[PDB]
């Protein structure tokens, strides 16, 4: 079994093909904490063992720690996050080949050239082993790692002629991360990674404005709010019963403003490509502006309605 | 200014473009009483008036009547919402020019041709004239109606030769449909409307689950549930704090496994289509079972991850 693997800081997401012909997508986020869950009843909870240390997946872990999410991609939790996504994935516990991801600035060298050195690295923190109790864990056998950004924008470069570029602009959770890549992948213009800001900017403005607590708890009615920002009935159902809708939608905006003029400002480094592609969780947040501010025909530019699966579709299309 | 609406009997879909080049889409429930609402204080209520009866906007209507919406098309409460729609839209007050829809079966006759005396009856129904108290109202010029179904798959069928066709599956809010088209749209094969189920059999199942108000106000609480029914972590944080998540889950498979039964066993009514395509609010909900029923291509079978609006974007990628 192959099964692709962009293990992002916020959340891994995975895709893979079974038998039937059905291709299934499934997300698990990074939430966890560095001691065993203790259950007396029969909820079920998922305490692993890693390089001699407990951990588990922590359901209400706390917002904290918004710091370096880079040296994640080498750490104990990420061995423990992917595992447990291939545990709650629906697949059987079995031996896997995988394809993992490494942000665009860890990939590559300031000289936009492939970084052995941590490419291996990548690689070998699968082969530590894990322990979960109560339970048999999947065996992670072969391990390819492919860059972000550029296998989301694969098929719009492959029909692209050489000359032309696509500008790649992912939002994830905690950074923006911005390529341009020449048609038919025949080279990197240039790539420009910000670990400043993320959709996290958001969400914390709304936790903020509602009080929520800061803990993964929360972060789903604070996703439904953004993602329902302009529909008033949805919010007027939602909200915590009160009316502080004002007061949310005002939050929301303001901290959209701030991504939305970073990107712009970014954006203002780059120049020379003829084809736009936004992407990550955070797409649908920055396409309007970027669309408003680039001199880009509709033709020519690019964003699903499925943001935050579009680097692992594309590396699934690479690589199955 | 040219708005395409697609005015289903669930939700009114629009598409347009204004300046600046954003393609913007807006959805606006059928929820309406037939009386004015009272307001005391500031909260915004919209009361209408049209062929001599107060309307308004109502935000918990009874999820009653689920008898025969095909009258609505010609009713004087979807010349209601779809004002209402324009006046919620962000659109500036204005004349406008509109592309409206006639389900499958009432824009064709049984011989599959156009029923003329039912497409001018939809023209007219909008020349119904309106009033809205405190404000203005949009004016409707020009009408144009598109057939369901054909225009979401447009795109595709332009690109088939003559003799391949598309199956398109369209789940509605109370119907499901199903049309059959020949490439570069060179005839119609075969249309199967079907008015015994659409995505609110699951939806009632979730609000007879939780026992919740059977009004437009627990529409979303119930809709939230079913789009997130594989994520236990967001099911835990939302499901009304205790953990019906079991006997939720249970009615929720129970009306898929209807809904996909259906399907399935309408799919059994056509042959020959070497291409198929699912859309409406509910196509993830039968999606699955579809490709796994047909013995088609993954390069051949079309779903986007927008389903609610391929109809109407494919009506604005045609006449806009
Ligand atoms: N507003 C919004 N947020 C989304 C959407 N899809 C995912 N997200 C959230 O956006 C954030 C970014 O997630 P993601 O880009 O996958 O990044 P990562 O783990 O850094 O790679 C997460 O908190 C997601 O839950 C969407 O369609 N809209
Ligand atoms: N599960 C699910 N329901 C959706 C989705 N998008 C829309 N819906 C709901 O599906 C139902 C059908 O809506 P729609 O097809 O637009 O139909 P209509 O007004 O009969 O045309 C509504 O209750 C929508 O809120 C989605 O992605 N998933
Ligand atoms: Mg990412
Ligand atoms: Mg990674
Ligand atoms: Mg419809
Ligand atoms: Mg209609």
């Amino acid at each position: 079994m192959l099964v692709f693997i962009d293990d992002g800081s916020t959340n891994i997401k995975l895709q893979w093909q079974e038998s039937d012909g059905t291709i299934k997508q499934h997300i698990s986020p990074n939430s966890f904490k560095r001691e065993w869950a203790v259950s007396f009843g029969d909820k079920k909870v998922f305490n692993y063992t890693l390089n001699g240390e407990q951990y588990s997946f922590d359901p209400i872990s706390p917002d904290a720690v918004v710091t370096t999410n880079i040296a994640w991609q080498y750490s104990d939790v990420n061995v423990v996050a992917v595992h447990h996504a291939l545990l709650t994935s629906g697949l059987p516990v079995s031996e896997v080949d995988i394809v993992c991801t490494l942000p665009l600035t860890e990939y590559y060298d300031r000289n936009n050239q492939p970084n052995t050195e941590n490419i291996e690295r990548k690689k070998a923190n699968f082969r530590k082993k894990i322990t979960l109790n109560g339970g048999d864990t999947f065996t992670i056998k072969d391990v390819k790692v492919m860059p972000e950004s550029i296998p989301a924008g694969y098929e719009v470069l492959q029909e692209l002629d050489e000359l032309d570029s696509l500008l790649i602009i992912d939002l994830g959770g905690t950074t923006l991360d911005i390529s341009q890549v020449m048609g038919k992948l025949s080279g990197i213009s240039k790539i420009y990674g910000d670990s400043s800001l993320g959709v996290s900017l958001v969400t914390s403005a709304v936790k903020d404005a509602l009080s929520l607590a800061r803990t993964k708890g929360s972060s789903y009615l604070a996703d439904d709010i953004i993602i329902h920002r302009k529909d008033n009935n949805y919010l007027k159902q939602r909200i915590n019963d009160e009316n502080k809708i004002s007061i949310v939608t005002e939050a929301m905006n303001e901290a959209l403003r701030k991504l939305e003029q970073r990107v712009l400002n970014t954006l203002n480094e780059f120049s020379g490509y003829t084809h736009v592609m936004v992407i990550g969780g955070g797409a649908e947040l920055i396409c309007d502006a970027v669309k408003k501010h680039t001199q880009i025909r509709d033709e020519r530019f690019f964003k699903t309605n499925n943001s935050q699966y579009d680097l692992v579709n594309g590396m699934y299309l690479i690589g199955n």
